[PDB]
């Protein structure tokens, strides 16, 4: 299956905001980042993605498709905007929660990190 995942200067959830800022998938799914606003990219935060998978990023404005195969929680962001985050699970239960939950970023930008891994089903 294929998503696709919005960068906006605000959205359903706020102000720059990925939309949605989460998204659960299956082994071998692919999400498009898609901005519908100038002035996004995304990019895997350091530390926050499964053993297995690769780290990615795109340029500002890049429409931007990345195939996700590795089980566990992918933590995303933008770069020049700090509270502009999300998260892609694959699968269930996944391995590295922690390195998402337990993570010390900036208040807002960790309680979005924190809503979206709830609304995962964490
Ligand atoms: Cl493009
Ligand atoms: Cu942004």
């Amino acid at each position: 299956a294929d998503f696709e995942v919005h960068m906006l200067n605000k959205g359903k959830d706020g102000a720059m905001v990925f939309e949605p800022a989460s998204l659960k998938v299956a082994p071998g799914d692919t999400v498009t980042f898609i901005p519908t606003d100038k002035g996004h990219n995304v990019e895997t935060i350091k530390g926050m993605i499964p053993d297995g998978a690769e780290a990615f990023k795109s340029k500002i404005n890049e429409n931007y498709k990345v195939t996700f195969t590795a089980p566990g929680v992918y933590g995303v962001k933008c770069t020049p905007h700090p509270f502009m985050v999300g998260v892609v699970q694959v699968g269930d239960a996944p391995a590295n929660l922690e390195a998402v939950k337990g993570a010390k970023n900036p208040k807002k930008a960790q309680e979005r990190l924190d809503a979206a891994l709830a609304a995962l089903g964490n």
